[PDB]
C-alpha cells in the first residue's frame, strides 16, 4: 500500500520521512523533530 518499506529498525523508536525518502529516528532528533516524532520528545509524551 505505503510507501513504507525501505525503513530501517536501529532503535526501539523511529520513523520514516517521506520528503527525505529516509528512514530517520525519533530519539536522536528529540527537541527538534517533526510532529510524527512527537510521541518521543514532546508535549505527546515529554
Amino acid at each position: 500500500g505505503s510507501p513504507w518499506s525501505l525503513s530501517c529498525r536501529k532503535e526501539q523508536g523511529k520513523f520514516y520521512d517521506h520528503l527525505l525518502r529516509d528512514c530517520i529516528s525519533c530519539a536522536s532528533i528529540c527537541g527538534q523533530h517533526p510532529k510524527q516524532c512527537a510521541y518521543f520528545c514532546e508535549n505527546k509524551l515529554r
